DNA sequence: CGTCCAGTCTAC
DNA sequence: TAGACCTGGACGG
């Protein structure tokens, strides 16, 4: 995912598990080269919340849960194809890494964290990864601020849609982002990123922002009411340019697609 | 059958 | 930097 769909991820989290509690371990799979959750309670809700392309699990025993244990988080990255499913305990997805199974009374679920390509990553402390920059959806000030003070840094030296995967500096922008938000104001993908950047000390930082906005409020992106199709189509609506039809394609430097309308830009290979 | 295509992370 | 990390779906022969 991207900073939306790791912020619908933990949306669907918090709205899924508000009456749920869950009891036992977590569960990892064989295969998963992540770390055992060192984590056991009788009683514990769960909550959530997403920093770009991260999200954040608490464990959080009811009182008298035992064993006697603290609330526990745990950080997590998508990667390509990372989720989070509500399930049936014996209908487990393929692909389900690491598993929280609810208490009885009621209807026995799994909390699923799937990921088919093993991309996603997660880690026992509750820390947002160092480095990375603030969330552009729940820190705009932060990110513009970020971004504007530190122009000087190499990163700068590159493509504006190599400049925006990076994460120190945009962690949230993917690549339907980035194509999504140059299309908006017709930049040039391979224009200098500090050359469209210093022009600024509704611009290209305030889309960083309003445009996966704009995808959060759609909501779906495996998260939704409406069917898998049918959240799919809407978004394949909303976009102008990733993978569009009449629009261009180039490779970036690490070979990373890039999708666009008209001129290239200077640093075009 | 085969190829190609879809975000870090780490060893050069 | 360039390759590694993976699975599956679309498409070509």
């Amino acid at each position: 995912g991207q900073g939306p769909e790791l912020h619908l991820a933990s949306q669907f989290v918090n709205e899924a598990c508000r009456a749920l509690v869950f009891g036992g371990c977590v569960e990892k799979s064989s295969v998963s080269r992540n770390p055992e959750v060192p984590f056991e309670s009788s009683a514990y809700r769960i909550s959530a919340s997403a920093r770009g392309k991260e999200l954040r699990l608490i464990l959080s025993p009811l009182p008298g849960a035992q064993p006697q244990q603290e609330p526990l988080a745990l950080v997590f990255r998508f990667g390509m194809s990372g989720s989070f499913q509500l399930v049936p305990r014996e209908e487990l997805p393929r692909h389900a890494h690491l598993r929280f199974y609810t208490a009885p009374p009621g209807p026995r679920l799994a909390l699923c964290f799937v990921d088919i390509r093993r991309f996603g990553r997660w880690d026992l402390g509750g820390k947002w990864q160092p480095g990375r920059g603030p969330c552009v959806l729940q820190e705009y000030q932060q990110f513009r601020e970020n971004v504007l003070r530190n122009l000087a840094d190499k990163a700068f030296d590159r493509p504006i849609c190599e400049a925006l995967l990076d994460q120190r500096f945009f962690n949230g922008i993917g690549n339907y982002l980035r194509a999504e938000i140059l299309y908006r104001l017709k930049i040039p993908p391979f224009e200098k990123a500090r050359s469209v950047l210093e022009a600024l000390q509704p611009d290209l930082l305030e889309l960083c922002h309003s445009v996966p906005k704009e995808v959060v409020q759609l909501g779906g992106r495996g998260y939704g009411s409406e069917s898998g199709e049918e959240d799919f189509a809407a978004f394949r609506a909303w976009l102008r340019c990733y993978g569009m039809p009449g629009m261009s394609s180039l490779q970036d430097r690490h070979g990373r697609t890039i999708w666009f309308q008209g001129d290239p830009g200077p640093l075009a290979p």
